[PDB]
């Protein structure tokens, strides 16, 4: 039972895209990030998630921060599913999508340019997870996938479309875990 | 963390069954009906349980009430299995069949001419079920499923065997859940 | 503010129907009682209602009595509406009527040879209501409306379909209100 | 009596106007949003109000978030008129348009690249709403509507009139609701 | 939630008529005044209304005072209905329709050269009611309308019938009363 | 004596202006608004100011909020005057005229792009001031005027002169009145 944090590790790149680039409602998930522990090849945590058999997030922030000037906009709205085998990649209607998305708790809606966080919301029972790859069953392995859904039209500095997809920010993770039994696994 | 409840939601019709409709003790399976808070379309519960990621029963206790008069009679016993992948349809001893049933916990066993109810045994831990529907394994999202076993012959006024099944009650659930985060499914 | 009760009152005899008289859900309505203090003509209850300006029940439970033998069997769900513009006179299913049905709070179900109580459930705002005849809006005047929805076949002693309607028993009201403003209306 | 949230849920999206757009003052009412629990359909607020009879928002804030960059700009007020049955549609003065906005409690004004916030008012009075689709009167079921009003020219860069309608931003709700008494509806 | 007054504002004059003038039981009815905050333009009370939402009146109590010498003789009886569509303007007995004055609460009978006052009574509930013009239903507006009933012959010093109808007085409104959310209608 | 607030309302819209429109210091004052509770024709406040003999802001706090972007520049300074018989219509310094308004307590200064606040200053002694228009002397009716002096050229995104004057923004009146006195005016 070994408390580690609070730290940060870098997750990926975003890119933000062209209204050409988005033809349907799944089109509109610019990111799918597993949240496991061991989730993150490179990272310190995932290094050290190899040496416990189970872990829980006490706090696992999503930290977006932007890459891109204050003449371009586009909106985004960033959540954490507690279910790996929920799965939004197959909704028909935007809005439905978008609305999926702010329901979900901790989710937070912003425009690109700007700093923003969300929580995973921790469980309600206390329920510990298998560090490592993932075997049979993800809810055995994952306590969450963080998304972000574009919510709007990449947009200039005139209010034109801006007609080519663009890397505009930077996801990290601000964390505090619970590891349990050391392994090596 | 949404504590809903007490309230009630109607699950099944019940159908007892002629001697000459049971030919194995699996024929004795009068209902089947699984208790995820997501199972019994139609209903309240159902309806308010695509609204969080996961439920917990406190209290589930289903209530048969009758629908036949007092000059029938058929003797049933009523159980709620906590693990959904246990199956009793398939042994070969009317008494076992029976046997497995009562010793449940909080089985119940009546003549079918009168009100009884059968509560869910809470489990030791405090596990939470997925709601929605059932992906991999139901052990993740089935907290239980409710069985009438009949154990009796339907029999009439003078104690001859009725020679067609009968629709003999209802099934209600009253029902207590922890409802914990909040999402769209 | 004069507080009246706890007092009874007779409502209306109640009607089960044979299989042939039920051709769709609307039918399995066999009563369908608004529950003013002003809308029961003859009564006690209603003879005080013209005599202050606004009504509100604090308890008003429908008592159903039997007048049927043991040799009969049918079975209700009896229920109040506090909303007296919800109608499922027009529901288009027999299951999602009874639904609708058990999952109103105080709701009960039964069969009909057995005395069985509804409560109305009070609002939680303290809101009154106007005596007397219905104006412009229900939901003005009429607190609740009581329902009995027959949920079952009327069967005979043989479990065999009753081939004519059988009035079966009788609704009472057991009533404390409180009645504010002396007028004569 | 169940008191939900605090939760969040998605509105609408929302379209500043060019100046050629605005030819009326009721041509500045961007949106027109009803806010009963009943009133967005899709929403997670939506699907649970159909199981309650009844709806009070305890607070009910509404977030405007931009999708437009620092290089345009555009003013808005923005406001939750309790009263359903008013209307300002038809106000024949700009200024008056705009006072009447201003005047409501909680109110707020601002430039439409920012994000900001509006809380519906409380009523003095405790009441409850009919939750579900509207009957015959609004002042049954709508506790608010809430407006955004453009008071000033959508304006580019060098401060010259952008020549064309521009989707700017996106409407949350943050809620919290006490629902009474479960129905279906 | 801004308590005004206690104040004062002038309602209309009064006139009593002459046995000629009554030919039916509604012609008794001297004066029938809608008590909302926002019913008498050109007062202070009616000014202020369209500046808050919703009133309730905590005393409004109406005031007559006569504008007649003590050689003339005529009793009134003076009272507010709460119920705003109850209507006696169609009573066909003249001591029926007395009655049912006198029997309102705070209702006040006397000779009309004479001061009295009529007290509106408060409702049980703590009912709020909108401000500005009625739009479909008085009980959403008018919290109350006053009557002035004349209940005997306008005689002369003598004990002889007055031959025409005379202007006797004039009523007043002191007021305290709770407005509820800043507005301008 | 009556507390009114706190609560808000719309003063005027606000016009920088190009360095060719101001050709003498005066030119400089963009606004001159009178802050009587009177001063408004159609706001809430004024509306209510005609039913009070006089009136005392406790707090009145003028709110500018741009209407103008990122990419334009100029710097105000905004003051209220409790003198309403001092005039800088004629200084012939603009340093000068700057200064006189920055030394106003309370006065503030920023860039036109960006939201800022300024208190009307309270008087030592506890005077009162006459509701309605003007009569001989305004020392009497007017607690204060409030001036928007600019004192820096209107600049465009690359450091040169904008050449056309510019609808930039709006005031707002964030207020806390006493009234006393019940009086129609
Ligand atoms: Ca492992
Ligand atoms: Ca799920
Ligand atoms: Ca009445
Ligand atoms: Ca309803
Ligand atoms: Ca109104
Ligand atoms: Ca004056």
């Amino acid at each position: 039972i070994s408390r580690l944090g609070p730290d940060s590790d870098f997750l990926t790149s975003v890119v933000a895209k062209a209204s050409t680039s988005i033809v349907t409602p799944a089109d509109r998930i610019l990111v799918k990030q597993p949240l496991s522990a061991s989730s993150f090849p490179g990272t310190r945590i995932t290094g050290l998630s190899s040496y416990w058999e189970r872990y829980k997030w006490l706090s696992a922030v999503a930290r977006y921060v932007p890459a891109v000037p204050n003449t371009v906009a586009c909106q985004f709205v960033m959540y954490i599913d507690t279910d790996p085998l929920d799965d939004p990649s197959n909704i028909s209607d935007d809005n439905q999508i978008v609305r999926q998305a702010v329901s979900q708790a901790g989710s937070n809606q912003f425009n690109f340019n700007t700093s923003k966080t969300v929580p995973l919301i921790v469980r309600a029972d206390n329920q510990y997870y298998y560090t490592g790859v993932d075997k049979q069953n993800l809810r055995f392995s994952l306590q969450g996938i963080l998304y972000i859904i574009q919510v709007t039209d990449l947009i200039n500095f005139n209010g034109e479309l801006i007609t080519q997809d663009l890397t505009c920010g930077s996801l990290f993770l601000d964390w505090l875990v619970n590891f349990s039994i050391p392994q090596i696994n």
